[PDB]
């Protein structure tokens, strides 16, 4: 059976993209610029912090200081931190707390494998901790998703092989990290989205114990 669960934050255990899509919008809005919508920043979603502050930028055809330029990107970022304030374990998306007893229950490891710069103080405020046995950290971590780097470091921490975990994500980028670093992906989403290669759930509440033994048991 396997051994650990490598879990995405994002579009996983909770929602950050909204508290992205805030700290851009509200970013716009104080330098005058219309048209960061929640359509618009589909643009946004997986692309660098430069990226999207440039693409922002491009809607008004404004030009900035390269001293201009750093102070936008760190008030985004500031934005983001003051946002995040309000997370709380209303915040957990449907059956994750209860995967999360199920896993520690039955001494399956738990590790969060997320790009998040955030990613403990999003637990914590979650009330989550207490259930991660590691949590791999961004910074130490070479290549972003699709490269498995993230996942096989969060199998790593908690003392396993990839090959004996099951890794939960929701994006394609994820999936494609999780396939190359061994472990085993199920989808969370739509298979037009995802692929039909793999097991996908259309919600978070699909995630049980007994569903991940099912799936492992079949693959
Ligand atoms: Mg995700």
């Amino acid at each position: 059976m396997f051994k650990a669960v490598l879990f995405d934050l994002d579009g996983v255990i909770t929602d950050t993209a909204e508290y992205h899509f805030r700290a851009w919008k509200a970013l716009a809005e104080e330098i005058g610029i219309n048209g960061v919508d929640r359509q618009f920043n589909e643009q946004l979603k997986g692309v660098s912090r430069e990226d999207s502050l440039q693409k922002i930028l491009d809607l008004a055809d404004k030009k900035v200081s390269a001293e201009e330029f750093k102070e936008l990107a760190k008030r985004k970022n500031d934005n983001y931190v003051k946002m995040i304030q309000d997370v709380s374990p209303a915040d957990v998306y449907p059956g994750i707390l209860q995967l999360l007893k199920d896993l520690r229950s039955n001494k399956i490891k738990i590790a969060l494998a997320s790009a998040s710069k955030n990613g403990p103080f999003l637990l914590e405020r979650m009330n989550l901790t207490g259930y991660f046995d590691a949590i791999a950290d961004p910074a130490e971590v070479a290549a972003s998703k699709p490269a498995p780097d993230i996942f096989i470091a969060a199998a790593h921490a908690v003392g396993v092989a990839p090959s004996e975990s099951i890794g939960l994500e929701d994006s394609q980028a994820g999936i494609q990290a999780i396939k190359d670093s061994g472990a085993l992906p199920i989808g969370v989403g739509r298979p037009e989205d995802l692929g039909d290669d793999i097991v996908i759930v259309p919600d978070t509440s699909h995630y049980t114990l007994e569903f991940l033994k099912e799936v492992w048991l079949q693959k």
